[PDB]
This record gives C-alpha cells, structure tokens and sequence, in this order.
C-alpha cells in the first residue's frame, strides 16, 4: 500500500479537526464548515468545486 496507512488507519495521530488523539482530521466522523471560500458553497470544496471564475 502507499506510505502512510500502516496501524489499520485509527489511533495515535491527533485530529486537528476536532483535537481528540487517536485520530486524524481525515478520518474525523464529525466535519464542520469545510465551505468553500471560493463559491461559498458551505459544501464542497475547491477539489471539487466546478467554478473558476464565478460564472
Ligand atoms: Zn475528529
Ligand atoms: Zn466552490
């Protein structure tokens, strides 16, 4: 597998999204905001936003 997965996927680390140790912000079960900034879709993100110039 890639490098970075190696203990199953949960434990050590830290979430920074929620600050609870044991997991990461990718793996935290609880989001929030994560809204674009770009759009203002409070949804997806510029990964996935389908804008570029507004229009
Ligand atoms: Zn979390
Ligand atoms: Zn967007």
């Amino acid at each position: 597998m890639q490098k970075g997965n190696f203990r199953n996927q949960r434990k050590t680390v830290k979430c920074f999204n929620c600050g609870k140790e044991g997991h990461i912000a990718k793996n935290c079960r609880a989001p929030r905001k994560k809204g674009c900034w770009k759009c203002g879709k409070e949804g997806h993100q510029m990964k996935d936003c389908t804008e570029r110039q507004a229009n």
